């Protein structure tokens, strides 16, 4: 009858939950760790790692198709089973639930599956019973918004694109964030006849404006149809087993899924927080200090329901250092959340450290801001017809031309970027990327080759 | 005539120091015997580069697709064309190096040049002279030495293949051979692989020259160590026999070899110049690229420093800069410079190996931190290929002294961590940069 008493107790088994646990865990604490539905939360079952299955399927039938004859290949793909890749996808994550159970097992994490709720400032209720500890954390994330429109139970958000096990012969991508454009490119690549719908003049209007305008290039030069200035009326379900979107513009897309990214919002409600000293920002994402404590002496945040950073390395980053400080003796120990690098996984791949060209000329003024800019052809497309270009830049401030900003699309820019991240993250200057050697003959000498 | 500055070889050297001094308004004469674009261009980085990704792209087409839900069949290769394309890509460069010379007013002779007097070279029997002069004269293939030579192709055999050997044996222990064997076994060639030694790739950390081997022999390359080459023979149908020292014979279609290269400075006339050479034929010169005559410079594989091209043009475009733009004190510094070698799959490495790093610095000052996994590509399919990554790290605040690794995509990481690694990064300054996930780079910044 008692409350069980813990060390530690983390809500949500996703990105940052797991991580802190373990490294709790690691450290001698009593963890206990609760998750509601699957281990591995939103990456490893509908996020980063099936994104990634299916975004290196799609680059493999774009690359089969176009740049195969070049190369002195004459190549038939006999057949495309997309529910053969979706099951082996499936089978490789149901592969990872028992490495990361591993994984918790050897950090002596006990484990409850359901859903926890405070019930006092130091304890929560799960499954009928209570659990106390002097460290909660909370590691919930988020989940996709509505669309809000009528006829928005015949979309599908991103959960409902990885329930898909058969794809769409035409499909319409709602939205303007990064979701929205790689999962466009995917289902492009794998041969749907996709369009993409978004309200503004340009999408990823967040990015450099030189990856929001190669994005689309590139897209719109493979075949993807960009719907711009876009917004969504309602959705109808017609008589011949299509749907039809309209927007209101006027403009009406016949098409047989709709998808749409939209945002998404944290896991915060009905969580039982009016029995705790923790406050919500007007969206509902908890309020943290540098070190990841909430309004409340007791209870932490990290990942998506804070929203800050949403990437899983900064939950795992986050949750990993703040188990140092409680069970390690880091007192002072805190993530960073400035110069974080992105890789977004379009054809091809964006790369972005930093600031924006925009954000910069804003921070430091026309006078301190010189830009570096390439655009190359790649070796990899000098056999065909097709040659799709690769553009970097390079932001820098002051006499001595200081790197605020590093953005790249291309081939391969995906595995460019941790380096250079380094490199920006000690203060690196265009004299340190000069004074660097380049390899020959790889795309990422020419970021070090700038004039 | 007369010129400020005469560049002998029109290599990744020579072009890059002469253009680099036209810019800088010297009257520029530059003397190339071959092909413009030297080694890199014509036999060299560019062609292996093309041969290695068409080799990559059949791997993937007959090993990968089937994970991902693709029945695919390759109905025709031909390497011909492969060739064709390759070669008319090479065109296209010879052509755009022309236009850049053009642009920088260099004046070029097409042929041989030889040192006649300090200051003066003669080519097509007509002499030139320059206060100042660059020896870019790169380097060539050794031959093998053994009865039947004349039956092998070194590197420059082939690139001269229109045609690929149904069944083959590379020979030699260097990145050249390795390289090469691993394209033709990726195109569908019966491939045998043979050195000397244990072990291949001795001038590089013993994780990466393990898993070389180990990565090939798991995708079928026959390896043969402690191969000495003895002789070749040519059968009576028209196939060959290479025997080595250890008694094993190996009946094949081909025998290609890189046992390793000579500087270009035997034909020189070098005996008319004060210019020093060593015991290997190499050109000595100071940190500078200064010969031991003054008026006399030499860059790239002729001073047998670091044989790539980016160090050629490097050390080029400084002296350039040091001698027609007033940079006194202007020079290249030969360490940590970053290699990538395109194995099946690659290999990156820059700085010390282990080896060299505890002979350096001592057992109690070094710590190793190494990392395997199987990249998330390979999930879907049988074959899980490995990537093996190591860092090592030097005294109490762990200074990166070392980055290695194997495995798919590691050619592309490598030139940002080789900054990092320029500009002092410890292991906490890896550790600080949050990770890119899903990518095999994050790895390094995640080793613990
Ligand atoms: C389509 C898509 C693609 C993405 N791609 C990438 C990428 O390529 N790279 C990248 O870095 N990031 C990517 N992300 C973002 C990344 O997935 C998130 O940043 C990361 O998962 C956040 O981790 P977390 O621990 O904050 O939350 P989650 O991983 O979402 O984990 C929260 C967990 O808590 C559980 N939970 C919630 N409430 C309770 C409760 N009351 N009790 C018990 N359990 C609870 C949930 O079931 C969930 O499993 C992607 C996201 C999406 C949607
Ligand atoms: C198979 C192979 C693969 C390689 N792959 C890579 C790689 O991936 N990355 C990399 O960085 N490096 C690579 N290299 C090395 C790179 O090619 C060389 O380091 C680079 O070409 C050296 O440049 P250089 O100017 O010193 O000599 P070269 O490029 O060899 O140029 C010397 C030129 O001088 C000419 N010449 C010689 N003597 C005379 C004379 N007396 N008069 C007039 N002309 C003369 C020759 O015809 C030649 O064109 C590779 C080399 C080989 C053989
Ligand atoms: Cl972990
Ligand atoms: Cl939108
Ligand atoms: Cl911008
Ligand atoms: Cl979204
Ligand atoms: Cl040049
Ligand atoms: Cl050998
Ligand atoms: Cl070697
Ligand atoms: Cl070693
Ligand atoms: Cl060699
Ligand atoms: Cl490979
Ligand atoms: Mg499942
Ligand atoms: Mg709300
Ligand atoms: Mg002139
Ligand atoms: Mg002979
Ligand atoms: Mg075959
Ligand atoms: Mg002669």
């Amino acid at each position: 009858n008692a409350m069980k008493t813990y060390d530690y107790i983390v809500i949500g088994g996703g990105s940052g939950g797991i991580a802190s646990a373990n490294r709790a865990g690691m450290h001698g604490a009593n963890v206990l760790l609760i998750e509601g539905n699957e281990i591995g939360g939103t990456c490893v079952n509908v996020g980063c790692v099936p994104k990634k299955v299916m975004w290196q399927a799609s680059s493999m039938m774009e690359m089969m198709e176009r740049d195969t004859a070049g190369y002195g290949f004459d190549v038939e793909i006999k057949n495309f089973s997309f529910k053969q890749l979706v099951e082996n996808r499936e089978k490789y994550i149901d592969f990872l639930h028992g490495a990361y159970n591993r994984g918790l097992d050897s950090n002596n994490i006990e484990r409850i599956h359901g859903y926890a709720t405070f019930t006092g400032e130091q304890t929560i209720e799960v499954n009928g019973t209570e659990y106390t500890a002097p460290h909660i954390l909370i590691a919930t994330g988020g989940r996709p918004k509505k669309l809000g429109i009528p006829g928005e139970e015949y979309a599908l958000d991103s959960n409902g694109f990885f329930a898909l096990e058969e794809m769409p012969k035409r499909v319409v991508f709602v939205g303007a964030g990064y979701i929205a454009a790689e999962l466009a490119g995917t289902l492009h690549g794998l041969g749907a006849e996709t369009h993409w719908a978004f309200r503004h003049e340009r999408p990823l209007r967040s990015f450099d404006d030189m990856l929001s305008e190669k994005v689309v290039e590139r897209y719109q030069e493979m075949g993807m149809q960009i719907h711009p200035n876009a917004t969504p009326a309602k959705i109808e379900k017609t008589a011949q087993n299509e749907y039809v979107i309209t927007f209101e513009n006027g403009e009406s897309i016949t098409t047989d899924a709709v998808i749409f990214g939209t945002g998404r919002q944290p896991n915060t409600d009905q969580l039982g927080l009016e029995n705790t000293k923790v406050a919500l920002d007007e969206k509902g994402y908890v309020k943290v200090d540098k070190f990841q404590n909430t309004t409340q002496n007791g209870i932490y945040a990290v990942g998506d329901v804070i929203g800050k950073i949403d990437l899983t390395p900064v939950a795992i980053a986050a949750g990993r250092r703040l188990s140092e400080r409680l069970f390690n003796g880091q007192t002072d120990l805190y993530l960073d959340y400035n110069l974080v690098p992105t890789v977004v996984f379009t054809h091809p791949p964006v790369a972005t450290i930093g600031l924006t060209e925009k954000a910069a000329l804003e921070e430091y003024g026309e006078d301190q801001v010189k830009i570096y800019r390439s655009s190359f052809t790649p070796m990899y497309f000098a056999l065909g017809e097709y040659r799709q270009k690769c553009d970097m830049k390079l932001i820098c401030v002051g006499k001595e031309e200081k790197i605020v900003g590093l953005h790249g699309i291309g081939i391969g820019v995906d595995e460019m970027l941790q380096g250079f991240a380094v490199a920006i993250k000690m203060g690196a200057t265009k004299a340190d990327f000069d004074n660097t050697v380049a390899i020959h003959p790889t795309g990422s000498e020419e970021f070090v080759t700038m004039r």
